[PDB]
């Protein structure tokens, strides 16, 4: 993907500290966060496999701090996450939050419109607009992407615009506090969490499974964006790679902790 990449070497390079100030502003808002996800893919519209899984670790973490977390999503997500006992978002509203993060979540375009990174539109209800008015209202939000078209990644819209296909059709507007911009968004949700454990001094992602979580929410329907089919897998990359790098996370975080 050689797009994003050129879109993290523009972003990292004069934002140098980007993932080191988002979990400093997580880190300092963990009493009521709230977490969006679901990423529906044209032409089925059903939620994507990369986004609940990030969303899961990052609830996960907030717990683990004594904090109280909540997912909005799509049926299909809810469904899915159901065997992790996850607290659902009912009827949510801005003023209830301390903090909103967003793990790959369709960010409105410049249209007004939402699109896949096929340049296809999405045509289902967004769970985009909370996070506009999170912005108006001043309330702290993080949101994670790694194509451009995601909430939040309106920070850099001109990056994208200028790298990723389809950008001008594509790119979202919507703006977020912070955010992480990763290969693959659950990724960067691991990283999130990783770079927090750090700071905290306990490893928050000690014992995640990353091949558990993925073959559990894949069996209940949650499909694979490129593949568009009922694989294992997230972003068309096998669970052996996405294995690898929850481990080296894990790794990084034990080496700089003890
Ligand atoms: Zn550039
Ligand atoms: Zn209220
Ligand atoms: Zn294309
Ligand atoms: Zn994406
Ligand atoms: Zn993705
Ligand atoms: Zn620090
Ligand atoms: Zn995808």
């Amino acid at each position: 993907n050689r797009g994003v990449l050129k879109v993290y070497l523009d972003y990292r390079r004069k934002n140098f500290n980007f993932l080191h100030n988002s979990t400093k502003m997580f880190l300092d808002n963990l009493e009521r966060v709230l977490i969006v996800t679901g990423f529906p893919i044209p032409p089925m519209m059903v939620a994507e496999t990369d986004g609940p899984p990030g969303a899961l670790a990052i609830y996960r973490a907030v717990e683990m701090l004594g904090g109280k977390a909540e997912i909005l999503t799509y049926s299909e997500v809810e469904k899915a996450l159901e065997p992790f006992g996850v607290s659902l978002a009912r009827t949510p509203e801005p003023e209830d939050y301390s903090l909103i993060i967003s793990v790959e979540t369709p960010g409105r375009a410049a249209d007004g419109r939402y699109y896949s990174m096929s340049a296809l539109e999405i045509k289902r209800d967004p769970l985009d607009g909370i996070f506009l008015k999170a912005r108006a209202l001043g309330i702290p939000t993080i949101g994670v992407g790694d194509g451009g078209n995601e909430i939040g990644m309106g920070k850099i819209r001109e990056l994208v615009v200028g790298h990723v296909p389809h950008g001008e059709k594509i790119a979202s507007v919507v703006e977020t506090d912070e955010l992480i911009v990763s290969a693959v968004s659950n990724w960067g949700a691991y990283g999130l969490v990783a770079q927090a454990s750090i700071e905290v001094g306990r490893n928050l992602l000690e014992g995640w499974d990353e091949r558990r979580v993925i073959e559990a929410i894949s069996s209940a329907g949650l499909i694979d964006g490129v593949s568009k089919t009922l694989a294992p897998s997230v972003d068309g990359i096998r669970l052996m790679v996405h294995e690898g790098i929850v481990e080296l996370l894990k790794a990084v975080v034990d080496e700089a902790i003890l």
